[PDB]
């Protein structure tokens, strides 16, 4: 139609007549994407952090005091709920969908898929970009998007210090006694704008090689979410004994950039530009 939008993802092709007035939020994370640009969704998806609707913080007053429906993945995408909701968009881009699925959704309201093959955690910005071309703001994305990188290209002359620093990002629990790490990829595309550098590092790091592995690093970011989180890690008598702990190069988030970081969005990663600096400096110089 005129005055409509199309938009190509995994799937094919879906059209949105206009401006959509129910949307409904079913992966993980792109709550953030259409909150950013002042789309309120009628149903948010929770993820993590038992956060009230599962909007964090920095995420709040765009939600200000609406009261969405808040679905989870626990047993799929559940489809029936969403029906229920009688959505005129449905953005599941970080959701899991299958083709399957996606044509279920599709009978419900138009359906915005990943772009490409993940069907989880594609890159921040594919989803960021479909998400705006979807709502009929994909200026105001664009110009998010450039906000973001500015942000760290800013933390990078703020801090000439970071400049060929090595640097890891690991998940704030232990797995079977190993390291959970992220891989170089997009989601360290951040640390990279920063001026640090990303070591290569598999996802798990067995417990025979955290200190092979760990002690290549000037720095070391664990996604704590706790005190109990921290002091876990601490208590581990290989983690007792890496360069990072003996120097006081461990950077053990909060509970919020923790999130931040795994959120990865137009709003939490201005979260992320403000306080993850401030405690690399701390152990930097």
């Amino acid at each position: 139609d005129d005055g409509s939008v199309t938009v190509r993802h995994a799937f094919g092709d879906t059209t949105i007549p206009g401006p959509p007035q129910r949307v409904v939020s079913a992966g993980l994370t792109e709550q953030d994407d259409l909150l950013a640009v002042g789309v309120v969704p009628i149903a948010v998806t929770d993820w993590f952090g038992g956060e009230p609707f599962g909007v964090w913080p920095w995420a709040q007053r765009q939600l200000a005091g609406a009261q969405p429906a808040v679905l989870n993945l626990d047993n799929g995408i559940p489809v029936e709920e969403i029906a229920a909701l009688k959505p005129d968009l449905i953005v599941a881009t970080n959701a899991g969908l299958d083709a399957d699925t996606y044509a279920k959704l599709s009978e419900i309201a138009p359906t915005v898929a990943q772009t490409g093959s993940e069907a989880f955690f594609e890159p921040w910005k594919d989803q960021a970009t479909i998400i705006g071309q979807a709502v009929f703001k994909n200026a105001e994305m664009t110009e998010l998007i450039k906000s973001v990188d500015d942000r760290f290209t800013t933390v990078k002359t703020d801090h000439p210090q970071f400049s060929g620093k090595k640097a890891l990002l690991l998940g704030g629990t232990l797995y079977r006694g190993g390291v959970q790490a992220t891989p170089p990829g997009w989601r360290t595309d951040f640390l990279t704008q920063m001026g640090l550098t990303v070591l290569q590092v598999p996802a798990l790091i067995p417990r025979d090689e955290i200190a092979s592995v760990l002690d290549g690093a000037d720095v070391l970011i664990w996604t704590t979410e706790s005190d109990q989180d921290r002091d876990a890690l601490l208590a581990d008598p290989i983690v007792a004994q890496l360069a990072a702990t003996r120097r006081d190069r461990n950077i053990f988030t909060t509970k919020e950039l923790a999130g931040a970081i795994a959120f990865a969005s137009p709003l939490s990663y201005p979260v992320v530009a403000d306080q993850l600096p401030p405690e690399l400096a701390r152990v930097l110089g």
